[PDB]
């Protein structure tokens, strides 16, 4: 949904574009520690 505006991954960590929220590197983060994954593998 937000990926591809303003908003990207990288392999353990996601950065958006200044000005766009970071409520996908929140939940990215989030579900990266409940899961033990990274936020690379998942998707906003």
């Amino acid at each position: 949904k937000y990926y591809g505006n303003g908003v990207t991954c990288g392999k353990h960590s996601c950065s958006v574009d200044w000005g766009k929220a970071t409520t996908c590197i929140i939940n990215n983060g989030a579900l990266a520690w409940a899961t033990g994954g990274h936020q690379g593998n998942h998707k906003c």
